Formats: structure tokens, C-alpha cells, sequence
């Protein structure tokens, strides 16, 4: 599924991401925009044997198990295919873990390069939440 900006904002809101660990909802929508262009089926296969999965491009070395990645830790305790659903629940639950496992939003390269230092509230401006 390819989400709309406001649709995604509301879904993330329903799942508790606004002000999760101090990160306002627009940070999360911004991160999804530049990680996957809001595509729940996005995959990026890395040359290091890992793969980035789903709307938040969660990586298979640390966070989910795809059975093909060396040094896999599966800290979200989920198969990576759960992150490719049209329902964003598994991705949000894992994203919460990624912040809770001590790193902040700097875990998402697209967030740090394209959202940090910008007006992230624009990503939810005009939306019904």
C-alpha cells in the first residue's frame, strides 16, 4: 500500500507515536516519506547481506529475522515479512523498540539527513488526527 501523508499521520497517531520518546508525530511521517516514499512494501537489499524492510526500512541485521542475514539479532522478535504488511502495526512496534534500545531517531539515515533541522510539523499540517 502507498499511504497518503495525512492517512499515515493518523495511523501513526492511533499507534501512539506522537511525542514517543520526545519525537513529535511529524518526525515519524517525515522519516517514512524519505525512507520508503510511504510504500509499505519497500525493500532495499544491501550488499552486506542485510535488507531494509517496509515503510520505515527496518534492517534485518539487528531488528527482524529474514533467515538470510549474517549476525542477525532479531531484537524486535519478528519475521521481517511482518514489516511488509499494509497494516503498519508491526513496523510501529519495532520502531518503538529501535528508539527504546538506546539511539533516538538517528537510527534512520533518512531522518537524520532530510528531517533533522526542518519544519517537521509541515508533514502533519492540515491533517485530521
Amino acid at each position: 500500500k502507498v499511504f497518503g501523508r495525512c492517512e499515515l499521520a493518523a495511523a501513526m497517531k492511533r499507534h501512539g507515536l506522537d511525542n514517543y520518546r520526545g519525537y513529535s508525530l511529524g518526525n515519524w511521517v517525515c522519516a517514512a516519506k524519505f525512507e520508503s516514499n510511504f510504500n509499505t512494501q519497500a525493500t532495499n537489499r544491501n550488499t552486506d547481506g542485510s535488507t531494509d524492510y517496509g515503510i520505515l526500512q527496518i534492517n534485518s541485521r539487528w531488528w527482524c529475522n529474514d533467515g538470510r542475514t549474517p549476525g542477525s539479532r532479531n531484537l524486535c522478535n519478528i519475521p521481517c515479512s511482518a514489516l511488509l504488511s499494509s497494516d503498519i502495526t508491526a513496523s510501529v512496534n519495532c520502531a518503538k523498540k529501535i528508539v527504546s534500545d538506546g539511539n533516538g531517531m538517528n537510527a534512520w539515515v533518512a531522518w537524520r539527513n532530510r528531517c533533522k533541522g526542518t519544519d517537521v510539523q509541515a508533514w502533519i499540517r492540515g491533517c485530521r488526527l
